[PDB]
């Protein structure tokens, strides 16, 4: 379980041991069939499929779908996500967030540099690079291209060498040795590419695919600007990530990565990129010009495994990775700012388009505030952070509900948000531009989409509550609840 | 399965046969413990408990909890609800609504009057009535009193005999022969009670508990004013509900009812009633005066079964009966009005505080309208109906999503409702008074709580859609979906 956080291939073997992997020996087609199978996996919360035989691919190459999809067994539903951190099968949202925040306070552990690693078993330089020999999928029927990178991370470094950035972003196949993909300017790849542009230079770059599962997660996390993901990963697993130099450009990448691509990000050349089915659950019809990523060389492990994300309606890894990592970061932002927040959760059902903030009702009275002022304080703090910029809508609710349970968030939205008083739009705050409901007005302006929905009743700002909860937990005395819990299977219910 | 719609005792036996009833022979206390156990049932979607061994209660008397609670098996989740209509284990929300709507179109089938029936096996008159001998529960810790009636229906009739009304409402025990509970003026009990009061008279009344499951559902339904529930029930099951007359006041009640109460609703006498854990999930702290229901006589079957509802957080019968019934009625109301609506669903998770309307996107462009004007059209039509009065919030979304699935509703709310454009408050429209978020200013005005949340993208009003959906159903061609489903076991998924 622990080695799984640090070694993709081992992670795969451990899922199999958990009964959470299906070995697909059938020949499958990288043209849409992989994608369709993997979508059905997500939606049924089926085991992760390991595809062993992809039509017309490099012999022995493999593909892993649904690397952090959910399981149908509610008791173990988050286990595949949890395994990315070496956590056990029953770990839930709260356990994962608390782990990730402990790592934020721990001293970083820098990567350990090695001479050699399995990612070097096969090496393709220059004209030997032919990305089309990999099992590169056409993921959705209406996508603009096949995607090589949907579950790997970009690896760049500040010109000054002070900041090593690992970040997940998509990369479409353009040709035998060129990809293209977005570099949004508020993302760390955009920021670092701009630093190179100010020197007149393209950005040296690599991508790691089938990377250590914990590094993949951290690559998916909006850590603050200037924080090296590699050292955060070391802190989290409590030992260094072992890294090797690329063949051609001096970047350090994980030594046991399945597949490493290397080259540079062009200053000015672009290819029409996308569209792709995306995290919000939709497939917009038109692509946009995006920077070319020139692949100068690449290396891979024997029988290399390409993990993928078949993005779309929830739950897929834009929810279970992205969402979860955003949640942990936002709770840290919120607490460090002195907000009375004890949990944040980006509900997977809301497709990483809202974040629910659990409010410590024991702390709210002392603020001497009200809903509107509180909403504006939270909007400023949260949307102002690197992590909160990513999420357009915030819901604030008291911590009597569990924010990780959509049914309880629903109850609170319906029964606590007052139509006249509790819907706070923040149309001056700049938007994350992928948000699906933005209209042309919002796009021209760069703002319009942001919202806080308040589910704190007015009396909660005075430390009061209009009514108790009519539930087993809250409508019966403690000794009675224990008698019922104790006698339950003896009444006749057994396991029910 | 059809007999279950018509006979409570049979319905119980059928649940047991399906594996959906637990017989509790351990001794239990009606003071909270029954309540607590049955709350946990709902919450765990456990089978329904039949309690056979209750402290200090009439010998042979039984209590049924969670009469239409949900099951944990997702494929059979709604069976217990479905069985109220004689529908099979796999029946879902859409099947149920389709059946209830078919019954609206069908000619009423009036009840069949019988001389005799099992509810008359035991008769208590006058001084013989002692309601406290029953296993009358204290349902929640902070309730103001024990409730005799939480899963039974009031039976009254217009002074002119034209309208026979069956309707579910709570009744709190006051003493050995008096109960008390609300008769809110917009409900049919309240309306009919006011007709008697205009004659200077109390209203003759009975309550049926452990009544035929289909009659109970209908009693829970906001049929239009003047529509006799008993006729609708006969149209629904295809045959007469068999009824007998009460001992003392000429009302006709179902013949195989477990327990029938009868007396009258006082013109002016009140007792402090409530509070009670309620539909919306909460226990408010203070009770209010409500009319006395004088119990002159009662009758019951041997070994009578008292069914209860332990109201509160979802899903309980305020959701699965009440919400499901409202939903069916609202869909009829919408369609009769010419609204492009193909399903309505009061999500159980929202505790009967919102209704989700599935909009037929093929019909929307022809209206030549926009979100604000449509929301107002829908608000007027829906909130002005008897059914829609009851629900403060409406969500409008295109019918590409399945509105009976909360996860899909959430997706739409998160990804479609634009913060600047799609939040339509209707502060002049009169509220249902039980809505929990209402403030003092709303209560004094009698309005303020109503809202329409729009999740129709603007381009849907022109028949367009900015993007397709990236799912197994929508991102792959039909031949490929069929291939995947056909080869699923070949791939290794078993
Ligand atoms: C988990 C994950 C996160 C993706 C993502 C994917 C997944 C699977 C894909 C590849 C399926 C779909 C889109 N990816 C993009 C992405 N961010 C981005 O700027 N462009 C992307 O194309 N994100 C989010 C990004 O990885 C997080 O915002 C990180 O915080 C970025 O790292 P940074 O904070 O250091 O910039
Ligand atoms: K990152
Ligand atoms: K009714
Ligand atoms: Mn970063
Ligand atoms: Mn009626």
């Amino acid at each position: 379980m622990n080695r799984s956080a640090l070694d993709f291939r081992h992670f795969v073997d451990h899922l199999r041991r958990q009964g959470d992997l299906v070995d697909v020996h059938t020949e499958v087609d990288a043209n849409l069939e992989i994608g369709a199978i993997t979508r059905r996996v997500y939606e049924r919360r089926a085991p992760a499929p390991l595809f062993h035989n992809i039509r017309d691919s490099l012999p022995g190459a493999r593909v892993l779908g649904a690397p952090a999809g959910l399981r149908a067994d509610r008791a173990r539903a988050h286990s595949r996500l949890a395994l990315h951190f070496g956590l056990p099968e029953h770990s839930g949202p709260r356990d994962i967030v608390a782990m990730l925040r402990a790592a934020m306070r721990a001293e970083p552990i820098a990567p350990r540099r090695l001479e050699r690693g399995p990612v070097q078993e096969n090496v393709w330089l220059g004209e030997q690079v032919d990305l089309t020999r990999f099992p590169v999928p056409l993921l959705h029927e209406q996508d603009g291209g096949r995607y090589f990178g949907t579950y790997g991370f970009h690896v760049v470094q500040t010109p000054d060498g002070s900041w090593d950035s690992w970040s997940v972003g998509r990369l479409m196949l353009v040709d035998r040795n060129t990809l293209a993909g977005p570099t949004i300017p508020t993302q760390h790849i955009g920021i670092i590419r701009e630093q190179w542009r100010r020197l007149g230079k393209p950005t040296p770059w690599a991508m790691a695919l089938g990377a250590p599962p914990a590094a993949l997660a951290a690559a998916g996390m909006p850590l603050p600007e200037g924080v090296s993901e590699a050292g955060y990963v070391g802190a989290l697993v409590g030992e260094p990530v072992e890294v090797v130099r690329t063949q051609t450009n001096g970047l350090w990448v994980p030594a046991n990565t399945e597949i490493v691509l290397e080259g540079e990000i062009s200053l000015d050349e672009t290819a029409l990129e996308g569209p792709m089915g995306e995290y919000h659950g939709y497939s917009f019809p038109i692509g946009k010009p995006q920077p070319l990523f020139h692949v100068h060389a690449l290396s891979f492990r024997d029988q290399p495994i390409l993990p993928i994300c078949v993005a779309g309606t929830p739950p897929e890894e834009n929810h279970t990775i992205w969402g979860t990592m955003i949640s942990a970061q936002l709770l840290d932002v919120a607490q460090n700012a002195g907000l009375p927040v004890d949990m944040v959760w980006c509900s997977y059902e809301a497709a990483t388009c809202w974040a629910v903030l659990s409010i410590d009702v024991q702390r709210l009275a002392a603020l001497g505030t009200d809903a509107a002022a509180f909403a504006a304080r939270v909007a400023e703090t949260v949307f102002g952070s690197h992590a909160g910029h990513l999420v357009p809508k915030l819901i604030l609710v008291g911590n009597d509900i569990d924010v990780t349970e959509i049914d309880q968030v629903v109850w609170a939205l319906a029964t606590r948000a007052h139509p006249l008083h509790d819907h706070f739009a923040f149309p001056q705050i700049r938007d994350f531009p992928m948000v699906p409901y933005l209209d042309a007005e919002d796009k021209a302006r760069g703002s319009g989409g942001r919202l806080v929905i308040n589910c704190l009743y007015p009396e909660q700002f005075a430390g009061q509550m209009r009514a108790a909860t009519a539930s087993f937990r809250h409508a019966y005395p403690t000794a009675l609840r224990r008698r019922v819990e104790e006698r339950w299977s003896d009444y006749g219910f057994g396991d029910a």
